[PDB]
């Protein structure tokens, strides 16, 4: 029952910390975005689980420096924000995102794996305080991707592997929040009743563990918690916020037994509207800006906080139309380019990000 992000502080951790140290700020000379820069680098956002091998890792020495900060007396004491991102046929819409795993090679296996070995790590650290986000955009695919080939492939493995996901991590010290698309997304009227029934499926078939807290919402996308007026390209999606989508949301999912609490991120939704031409253009869309930072404060009853689940400055795909990972999204004329491959520094994004920061560093 209680708020995971109530009573801690949100560690910031060194991953994000070291891109902009190393890669961002001796690249940018300009005194008010270099002091600006060394700020956004403490905000604390999700550390991404995106490969196999930052289980033993990264995420062991995160949870290592929490374990250590919190010995020595930190008040509140830091607790850990996670993403669970490697499912095989990982991003099964796109090809930008596309993971290590294959279905086709063993990838099932592996996953389970990979789970296990999380759940050992989480077991030996129960003392930190932890937040799963569990993979990003897989059921939203599940819902309106199933005439896409690698998606209607993947379901029976995606519906298995997360029901997998949230009995093994389904610990005293964790909450889980399993990603539930955006306005945008899932929030179209004809989309809406089909995700909730789905999300609902899944919390009823995995037994309703005690850690699933709810959903996470605008997980990598721009979109505004709350503005005042529709942007053009929402129109006619009635829901065109997520506080309009949650406030849709939660009563359908809790008439199907599952009481979503919710977390929205908002890392990239600072500057609204956004200079999206399209609502569905998620990749390195120009006009953004870092939004609101990460709190518990959130004045809504159904959602436990605001949170950088993306971090800003990695990039979300590739533009090189030659890579095996290009995506047309990514070669769009409101793409900002040349972009590298997801996931890596793009400094010139970072840099717009921080011009259009609401509030500003
Ligand atoms: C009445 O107007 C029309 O209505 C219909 C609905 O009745 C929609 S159809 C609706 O369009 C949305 C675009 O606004 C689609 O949402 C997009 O889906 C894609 C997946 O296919 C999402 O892409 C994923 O985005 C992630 C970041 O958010 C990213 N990590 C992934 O790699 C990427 O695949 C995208 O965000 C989302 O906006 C929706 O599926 C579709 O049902 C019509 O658009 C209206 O004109
Ligand atoms: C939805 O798209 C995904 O978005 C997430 C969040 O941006 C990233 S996770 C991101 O991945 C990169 C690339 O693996 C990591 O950067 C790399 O860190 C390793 C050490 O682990 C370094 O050796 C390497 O130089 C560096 O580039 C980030 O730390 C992660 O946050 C995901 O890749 C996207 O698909
Ligand atoms: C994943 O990493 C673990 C160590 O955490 C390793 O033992 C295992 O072999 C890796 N999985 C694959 C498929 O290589």
């Amino acid at each position: 029952n209680g708020n995971p992000f109530e009573g801690v502080q949100l560690w910031a951790n060194n991953y994000y910390r070291s891109e902009v140290h190393t890669l961002a700020i001796p690249q940018i000379t300009d005194p008010a975005l270099r002091a600006a820069a060394s700020a956004v680098a403490e905000v604390p956002s999700f550390q991404w689980l995106d490969r196999n091998v930052t289980v033993d890792t990264l995420l062991v020495q995160t949870l290592s420096e929490i374990r250590e900060a919190n010995q020595a007396g930190a008040n509140p004491q830091y607790a850990a924000q996670i993403v669970v991102y490697d499912l095989p046929d990982r991003d099964c819409a796109a090809a930008a995102s596309n993971g290590e795993w294959a279905i086709a090679n063993n990838g099932v296996n592996n996953y389970k794996a990979y789970i296990n070995r999380i759940r050992e790590i989480l077991i030996s650290f129960s003392d930190v305080r932890t937040i799963l986000v569990i993979e990003p955009d897989s059921l939203a695919n599940m819902v309106t991707n199933m005439n896409v080939p690698k998606c209607s492939g993947a379901a029976s493995t995606y519906r298995e592997l997360t029901i997998y996901a949230l009995k093994q991590l389904d610990l005293p010290h964790v909450a889980m929040y399993m990603d539930a698309g955006h306005a945008g997304w899932l929030g179209w009227p004809a989309n809406i009743q089909p995700a909730a029934e789905l999300f609902a499926k899944i919390y009823e078939d995995a037994g309703k563990p005690r850690a699933v807290r709810g959903l996470a919402t605008n997980v990598a996308n721009y979109n505004a918690w709350s503005v005042s007026s529709p942007p053009p390209y929402t129109s006619p999606n009635p829901n065109y916020d997520e506080k309009h989508y949650i406030e849709a949301f939660r009563p359908l999912l809790e008439a199907r037994g599952f009481p979503a609490q919710f977390i929205v991120d908002q890392g990239r939704s600072g500057k609204q509207p956004t200079g999206q031409k399209e609502w569905g253009h998620w990749c390195n869309a120009i006009g953004t800006g870092f939004g609101m930072r990460p709190t518990a404060n959130t004045g809504h009853q159904y959602v436990d906080a605001f949170v950088w689940v993306k971090p800003g400055g990695e990039c979300d795909g590739t533009s090189d139309t030659t890579a095996a990972r290009y995506d047309y999204h990514c070669g769009l004329e409101d793409a900002l380019k040349p972009a590298p491959e997801a996931g890596q520094w793009f400094n010139e994004y970072f840099i717009q990000l921080l011009r259009n920061a609401n509030p500003p560093f």
